[PDB]
């Protein structure tokens, strides 16, 4: 059953990892798909066309605010209309407290959590409209544990869910569901539990889908962790 | 059928949430034992009309010898059970000052004992085939402030924890044990109850959407649970209330 | 002495945590109303030691009789008790396949019935007098993952949802409701356990602060909820553990 | 009992609200005080003086690394050192989503989340050489409640949780501590529950004293609701 059949979805950092992992699971749902990342998605379209999906690619920092309109507007003139928002770009670098400058940490914030803002403010406006919308936020695990090196990522991580809820709140009247999605230690081309067993991607794909389905149209403002059993809150 | 070929025993499914888990399991390919103080006419009904074969017990989940019973009944009738959901409950309103010690340790047989006693009957057949799925209902008022309900938030929170730490001892089983939160719904119960004064409060004042919820609001999230989507996620607790509580 | 003039009962004080917190609230100016199966004399000395009063009371905090009879002595002996701190309770490691109704049950009337038994025998002086702590012993293995505790945890938890629906229920009556959970503490019971093996794994591993826990971490947060400082708060779960939990 | 004695506490934002009421009262516990806010602090000077404390007030922006730097420079000359950083700053405009702009979400953060950063890199330095420190940081129980227009600060008091949790991860070897405090809608000169009561500035400094004592060295990446019995977590 294709869930997202005539659905246009966005995802951010689609070019690979739980982003490409995320899109291509959405195309076999039946959604079309316009990815924004900095390097090109070539596996990416290619696994979409062959689905018989439409799929838009393009070179862009989302943490600018010149690029994110840039890349609302050709989206909306090449669709339409972004019925979906997942908002998966974020890098993790491991930085020690004592190395940690005030650049680095203003720059995992401008990534990490004003991309997804940027992003939604460029979208948001087409799902009121249309009255239907959702947004999935990833977020991570790690803002449950206790792991060094981490002060400027696990910050950006808890805004994520921050974003999430209150954002939650405002679009709510509006038939527009806000969530997120925290996976645990993934392995990607770049990357104590109850299922003993690593992580991949394909993992959180069942979860992504979930939440912009009908089948969670009442589920708003939540965080679901995707880890094998390990944190629980 | 994301359910197809497989049997859920699903208790207090005679009514509300309960019986529209039931009838969604169903829909996806799923046979159906439910277990409940009260007769399920409208439920087999709707399940067998669907195609599907169902069973229905008359059955006081708080009691060892009935679920023991009831246990034996299903596997002789369906044979082994692989998706469990533990429905059954209640949540009579009582004064922390008028709450005796009886009602108290009633409100856990019935809220928690049930679980546990259900999951005792149903995990081995699940281990030994390296497949299951326990689902647990709690409620969202265990992050909530209201009063007369100490034996009940008491026995949700126990409900959570039972989730938490059985997920922790099925992980290598293939077996998954998560929750599901929902938030004021709408059922013959809670229309009846001192509750329904709060139907047109609570939705369109501490909710993030203005609507009350209803049955068929929580049969996505139990789909889902339910099936291999959701294989890599257990020992959560999912809040479906329409954007109330978070946590 | 922010606890000068005040009477508090302490179940499971003759050792370990209960012990510390009893030794600690009487430095603060308080009587102590022990309640435990077994003896407690170097408590006892240790608080009469302090220029305080003590009772120590042979009691199991799981029968109804018992906790009557104990609320009686209490209150013939020093009047009314003003802090009540539910300390008592047991974690043996069971494998689910193992555990059995009867254990998971006397868990519960142990670590669960004895809470709700206790507040009802003191509740009442608390309220008419306008004032009053009830503080419940939780555990952080309630946001781990850990096998084997099942019954355990979910007495853990229904700890925590006790916790918060008694603080609803009392708000009004100047009693506040509240919860520590300590992490794997350093005790003779812990030592001669199972456990005792992760005293070297888990604090320099999984904790922020390198450090096993002892007694003595955990009477700051109790003295802390226990007096007008913490007059605001209510309905909480305080984690001390070294940082290894984030709720 | 003075159980600050000898402490010298930062406290942003201390000119008024809560800030002034936990600078006040870690005078009474006998600690000295270094505020750092936009406006004098006239009031709070001089009760700290009443009480036998020193005390500092600074005009300063606190959102700005060189203010923030020379703020450190001149508590280090002036006191030699700082035992206890409270990060109490912080803006909370109610903003509906179509009306925030990327300036003003922007603007959120420098204030509510920089800040704390970068008083957390001038002052950790002096702790670790001490081997003894205590930060606290003030998030918000928002962060658990549905209420509109509240995206930009909601995601602020959020990330203020995630760097409290972090950080303590990355401190706790050092005899530090991170924690930090959520009120409710508290009542100050610029501002459903178990205790039927509105919340004043008092309520919070009794939880504030008792975690940068010694009876708290081993709770660290904890927040704690202090909002009389509303918000359970
Ligand atoms: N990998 C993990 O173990 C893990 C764990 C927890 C949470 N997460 C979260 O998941 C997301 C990352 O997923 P991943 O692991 O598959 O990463 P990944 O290896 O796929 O790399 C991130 C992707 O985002 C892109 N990207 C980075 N900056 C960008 C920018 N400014 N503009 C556009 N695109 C940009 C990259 O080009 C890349 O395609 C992040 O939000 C991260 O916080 C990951
Ligand atoms: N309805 C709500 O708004 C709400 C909110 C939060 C949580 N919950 C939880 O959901 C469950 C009930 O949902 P519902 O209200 O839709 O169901 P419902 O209205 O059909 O009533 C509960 C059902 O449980 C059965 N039951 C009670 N005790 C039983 C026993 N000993 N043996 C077998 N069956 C028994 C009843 O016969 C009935 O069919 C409970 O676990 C409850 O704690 C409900
Ligand atoms: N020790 C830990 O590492 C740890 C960790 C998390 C939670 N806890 C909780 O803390 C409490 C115990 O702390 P502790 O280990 O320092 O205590 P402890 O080592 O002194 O042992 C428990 C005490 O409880 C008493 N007790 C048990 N059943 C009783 C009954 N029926 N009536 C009266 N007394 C009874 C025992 O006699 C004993 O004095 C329990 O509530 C437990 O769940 C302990
Ligand atoms: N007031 C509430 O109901 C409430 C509720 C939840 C959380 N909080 C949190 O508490 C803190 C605010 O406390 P308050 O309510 O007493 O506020 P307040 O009315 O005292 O005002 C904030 C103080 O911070 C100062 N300030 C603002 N920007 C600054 C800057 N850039 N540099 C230096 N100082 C600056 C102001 O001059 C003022 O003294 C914030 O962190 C806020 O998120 C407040």
């Amino acid at each position: 059953t294709q869930r997202l059949k005539d659905k246009l979805a966005v995802i951010t950092g689609g070019a690979n990892g739980i982003g490409r992992a995320i899109a291509e699971r959405f195309a076999v749902e039946g959604a079309d798909i316009a990815i924004a990342d900095l390097v090109p998605a070539p596996e990416a379209e290619a696994a979409i066309r062959n689905l018989g999906r439409r799929v838009l690619t393009v070179k862009c920092d989302v943490s600018q605010p010149g690029d994110v309109e840039a890349f609302g507007k050709q989206v909306i003139s090449t669709f339409g209309r972004c019925d979906i928002l997942v908002n998966n770009a974020g890098i993790y670098p491991l930085i020690p407290f004592d190395e940690l400058t005030f650049e680095q940490w203003k720059k995992t914030f401008e990534i990490n959590v004003d991309s997804g803002f940027l992003m939604a403010k460029a979208f948001v406006p087409g799902m009121k409209r249309n009255g239907w919308g959702r947004i999935i936020n990833l977020t991570s695990t790690t803002y449950w544990l206790k792991i060094e090196a981490y002060t400027h990522y696990i910050s950006t991580k808890a805004a994520n869910i921050g974003f999430t809820r209150a954002l939650a709140s405002d679009l709510g009247k509006d038939g527009i569901t806000v969530n997120a999605i925290a996976p645990s230690l993934v392995r990607t081309a770049t990357t104590l539990q109850a299922i003993p067993r690593l992580q991949v991607p394909l993992d959180l794909t069942g979860a992504a889908a979930f939440l912009a389905s009908d089948d969670a149209s009442f589920i708003t403002g939540q965080t679901l962790a995707v880890d094998g059993g390990m944190v629980r809150h």
